[PDB]
């Protein structure tokens, strides 16, 4: 996918609830840096959903593109407030950004 296209889908649709640095701050949403490869409901120090923090699914490339098709279908009851991202492509580029961007 492509980073600087990921990066604005971000900057627009995430980035007024979500920092992805290591150290970000929690926002209305966690910070995600280190989410790729770990279980939901693990940024340290972020109160979460129940049903977030019970969801017991790995972040990675393929459950990301699931959930953020529809939240709150993949996590019913979620308090992340976010219609989803209807084009794939949409969400492979944003994915190819926070893999970087999470990881950096
Ligand atoms: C822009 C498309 C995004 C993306 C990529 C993500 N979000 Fe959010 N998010 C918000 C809140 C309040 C939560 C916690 C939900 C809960 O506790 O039920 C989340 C959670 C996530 C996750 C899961 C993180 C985990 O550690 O399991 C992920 C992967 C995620 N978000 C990605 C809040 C918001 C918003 C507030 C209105 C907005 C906009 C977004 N999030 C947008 C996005």
């Amino acid at each position: 996918g492509d980073v600087e296209k990921g990066k604005k889908i971000f900057i627009m649709k995430c980035s007024q609830c979500h920092t992805v640095e290591k150290g970000g701050k929690h926002k209305t949403g966690p910070n995600l840096h280190g989410l790729f490869g770990r279980k939901t409901g693990q940024a340290p120090g972020y109160s979460y959903t129940a049903v977030n923090k019970n969801k017991g699914i790995i972040w990675g490339e393929d459950t990301l593109m699931e959930y953020l098709e529809n939240p709150k279908k993949y996590i019913p009851g979620t308090k992340m407030i976010f219609v989803g991202i209807k084009k794939k492509e949409e969400r492979a580029d944003l994915i190819a950004y926070l893999k970087k961007a999470t990881n950096e």
